[PDB]
């Protein structure tokens, strides 16, 4: 980002992207991966922070997402919104807390994964518990265990009720966390968190319970100018789901989710990658098993420094023109121009 | 704020905070005076001023509210909004004028009481002709009387029309004016405005006169680490009004509003604050007397320093649980973290 | 702009304005050119480059429109929207690439004679294949002719298909250039596109075909403090009409356009502005010809620096009252004061 504070203690930077992006699906990309069409929008936040003395500081962030792909017609506002808000404190050796919106902490986990060129990170649903960004969502998190061993973290977070107007955007109180360590390159990680369901999610076709649960571990390796991630998790009544053909809505009983990324970066600014991904629905009601998402991914960043950069992503679809639920069989690729500060 | 450029006379600063806050009420909120569960919002604006010569500066502000406390799916823009937009010039001893989306002259007086951690300020409704922002309003200020007499201030204001689809967010031309006059830490205001209501607002069963009138006078007291204000304000066909029984909707006849505020800030951070709030509708119809609000506040900010705090804000409603107009009788309790720069 | 960051070969800015505005028509504005009442809007952006190595730059910029005329009601999204979000590339003698939302080619054209204190531009549509800011454009750009022809110009713009749930907002995928030639304080320029138009484009009532064309000329004089320019436009089924009569709607067949403006910047901040726009719609289903703009311009903007003006803008329309597509036939006068950075 852009430093436009630094005095006192306490610095803010103003931080943001602009990103033409286009999706090349088959047709009207209405039965492929990604869609079709233009894809461009950008992003504006800023991030602060505070020394408030030797041993604590304040800080707070706010992210907002803009879409460049509407009219500035009546769909002006489609697919707008904010991504962060939060605030929060830091004492050394204790931990930090932080509260607002915010990523769950079950994304702790698979945030390693989450680092393809365009798409991958399938499973890290928005407004999804503990797996993405959600509102209402106190944690707290500490360092090298309390200063006393390095690249030991842990975290642990209280997610708050929120009960929407949709089923899919809610969710009852919570608590998880996570646990992580960082050694030599390496990293390894565990998260877990449980929920109540809200009475709107339980009254949904799809889906049994009154808990929603999410876990998932992570290795990955980040040294060297490689980066190589894998992810296993599992949810319980807790991954969005629909069939189009029966047009109903619900939850997946079960997932199974794998994610796999490798990456290298040349020194000349290209930075290929490959990826696989895949999330199996299970005891899914009228149905059992199956697939949500089933690809391999091959794409490339190429990095003319750190404010520029152009991506293509080839999503190579494995989800079969069968599929229960009606996901989208057909490949899709995008291609991306990024200027960011 | 964070001063962004300044040269050639031309000073910018962007502003804004992040707001992690959580309202804690009986049950599901709904009937309590605040409401229950994640409050959090961001706030982002520019205020610019250019040294046009000597004598004459020119200036601008935008501020905006984004919510941090909705999904990222179709409830992404609830109660975001621009909340003030304006230009004006000023002129050594001559006086300033802007035009835009401001500040209600009325509000000239009802800041004074308007100064607790999370809640107070109720009868500054926005949109509501001259006691809160409202748009399309021209105003022209004068400091220390054209020089002549230090801490003596009046300001006269425009209210263009803006007849909107809704008779709450509506309102005719009008006028108003206040005076103020400070001295050795005091400060004693008045406040009237009086404008045209339109034909939708005539139409709503509550409320009924074709002039819509509000004023207000204040007393505070901003010395010594001590912070202490009155206000007292009436309205005629001015306050917005809902009967949750009948469904219907409208305009007080009358009320008769009061607000004090008693705050000490200690040198280590602590700001304690008491308060009381009485607004009190007249002459409704089918009712008469009926309370709008009616509580005691007691809560505390904690200032790290001035880019970081902590709060808590404690509403003892006092509203009953037979109130005609079916307001809200239960407590509400807030608990902020922000961050601002 | 206000440059907030400047290291490393990376510039950025941020920049914005207020822009406290009202029209003033006769009664409500209904029968008006422009409309009645408050018009008070912001404006927020940034523009960001980087200087790759010596022949290569990277860029990117995203600019928005916040309303202030709207309360902060339900009504708050009104008229928001993103202007323009794009990233691109130039290299040296080469040319520039980028790709996102930005202004349609034909506006190469168009652009000479939006130079209006508040109106004018009347046939620079958003969203409207080729003649405003529409999404989804690839824009090649070189300038002096890869270096060999000083003052020469040319572009050539792919238009990707957008799909939108309005005929109005649709495009079908098209291409279009321009080139345009610089000298002694003169500027001569002709841009053309054509485009394919969507299915529900096709099935509006008013316009057939199943090509948009757009295309334009224009002269400019821009130098001794004088600007004077002139448009010629002609367009096939791509400019949007409503019978407000029948209540139907689409394209005009065919329209003929014309704009013409003068303008004198006296030294001590006064910019006078006449101009004459004259927009006809031909081949119009059930009417033939018919005006869509016809008016004439008297205005001025007082510049008090580079940061803060005034202006007013008065159309003298004549739309006759009769206008067989219900075009307003009234006058309407702008008063606007700007504060920007
Ligand atoms: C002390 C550190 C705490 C780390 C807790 C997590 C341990 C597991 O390592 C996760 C490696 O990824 C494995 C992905 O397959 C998952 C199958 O169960
Ligand atoms: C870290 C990730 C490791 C994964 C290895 C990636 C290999 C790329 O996969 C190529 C599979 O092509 C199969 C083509 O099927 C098309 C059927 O419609
Ligand atoms: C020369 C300065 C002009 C000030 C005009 C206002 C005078 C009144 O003082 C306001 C003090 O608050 C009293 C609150 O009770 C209101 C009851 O009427
Ligand atoms: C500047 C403000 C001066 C106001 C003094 C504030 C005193 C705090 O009030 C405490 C009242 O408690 C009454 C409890 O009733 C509960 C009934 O459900
Ligand atoms: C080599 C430079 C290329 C320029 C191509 C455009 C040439 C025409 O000049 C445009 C002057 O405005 C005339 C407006 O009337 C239009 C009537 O046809
Ligand atoms: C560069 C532009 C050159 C155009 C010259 C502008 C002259 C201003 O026009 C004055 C026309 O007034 C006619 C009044 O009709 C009113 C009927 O309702
Ligand atoms: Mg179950
Ligand atoms: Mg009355
Ligand atoms: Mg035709
Ligand atoms: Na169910
Ligand atoms: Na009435
Ligand atoms: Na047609």
């Amino acid at each position: 980002a852009a430093e436009i504070y630094n005095k006192d203690g306490n610095k803010v930077d103003l931080y943001g992207k602009a990103v033409g992006l286009h999706y090349f699906s088959k047709g009207n990309g209405e039965n492929s991966y990604g869609g079709n069409g233009d894809m461009t929008y950008a992003r504006l936040g800023f991030k602060g922070e505070t020394q408030i003395n030797s041993d604590l500081t304040g800080y707070g962030q706010w992210e907002y997402n803009f879409q460049g792909n509407n009219s500035e017609g009546a769909d002006a506002q489609t697919g707008n919104k904010t991504r962060l808000a939060f605030a929060g404190l830091k004492y050394a050796d204790v931990g930090s807390f932080d509260y607002g919106r915010n990523y769950g902490v079950v994304y702790d986990a698979l945030g390693y994964t989450d680092m393809l060129p365009e798409f991958g990170g399938d499973t890290a649903y928005s407004d999804d518990f503990f797996v993405g960004r959600v509102g209402g969502v106190a944690t707290y998190r500490n360092s090298n265990f309390f200063g006393l061993v390095d690249g030991l973290n842990f975290a642990v977070q209280y997610l708050g009720k929120n009960e929407r107007d949709t089923a899919r955007r809610s969710n009852g109180d919570g608590v998880g966390g996570s646990i992580s360590y960082e050694y030599e390159g390496f990293g390894i990680v565990g998260a877990y968190g449980a929920a109540d369901r809200t009475n709107l999610q339980e009254a949904q076709p799809l889906g049994n319970g009154k808990k929603a649960e999410q876990w998932a571990t992570g290795l990955k390796y980040d040294a060297n100018n490689i980066y190589l991630a894998a992810n296993y998790g599992e949810t319980r009544n807790a991954t969005p789901i629909t069939n189009k053909f029966t047009n109903t809505s619900g939850f997946a009983n079960k997932t199974q989710d794998v994610l796999l990324v490798a990456q290298y970066q040349f020194d000349f600014g290209l930075r290929p990658s490959i990826a696989y991904t895949k999330s199996k629905a299970k005891d899914v009601e009228g149905i059992g098993d199956v697939d949500l998402v089933n690809y391999f991914e091959v794409g490339a960043t190429y990095y003319f420094n750190k404010n520029m950069s152009t991506y293509v992503d080839y999503i190579i679809n494995q989800i079969d023109s069968d599929n229960k639920l009606g996901v989208g069989s057909d490949d899709t690729v995008a291609v991306g121009i990024v200027y960011q500060f």
